[PDB]
């Protein structure tokens, strides 16, 4: 077949950046199954690198969580844990993507106070953190606007 599987799996890896195998061997994998043995591969690699201070701030390594995250039913307390451990928490990324959660769920506040939070840590890049705070106020406000024409809408019709 293709077990590439073995050759990456092969570790007598002498180096001085084991997360470099791992990153290079999930990408060989999302890049080869685009839907996959991914899941336990990521689990993996995370417990490989469990406690690793060293790579709490590298977006490779933020990259195998937001990869979990997303196959995770339970992401708010997977980014409550990270952020307790102090995993990606000087990466704008991982504000966007724990705020996203609690956006998806409806609670604009959480999220906002997540944005707020990466942005006082001035979480890198912060550019792309404060864009998607202003595009993410944007849709609750534009969303609370169509939201409030619905209830006024109904509200006049109850007054006839
Ligand atoms: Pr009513
Ligand atoms: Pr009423």
């Amino acid at each position: 077949q293709q077990k590439r599987a073995f050759e990456y799996e092969i570790r007598f890896y002498t180096g001085n950046d084991p997360l470099d195998v791992w990153d290079r061997y999930i990408s060989w994998t999302e890049q080869n199954y685009p839907q996959s043995n991914m899941s336990t591969l990521l689990e993996r690699a995370v417990e490989a690198l469990q406690g690793e201070k060293r790579y709490y701030s590298d977006p490779r390594f933020l990259n195998l969580w937001l990869k979990l995250g997303r196959l995770c039913n339970e992401p708010l307390d997977m980014y409550s844990y990270l952020h307790n451990q102090g995993i990606g928490v000087s990466l704008a990324q991982f504000y966007i993507s724990w705020a996203e959660e609690y956006e998806a769920r409806e609670n604009f506040r959480k999220a906002d106070a997540i944005f707020q939070e990466g942005i006082q840590q001035k979480a890198e890049p912060l550019e792309r953190l404060q864009s998607q705070h202003r595009q993410f106020q944007a849709r609750v406000s534009r969303q609370t606007l169509l939201a409030l024409e619905k209830e006024e809408e109904e509200e006049v019709f109850e007054s006839s």
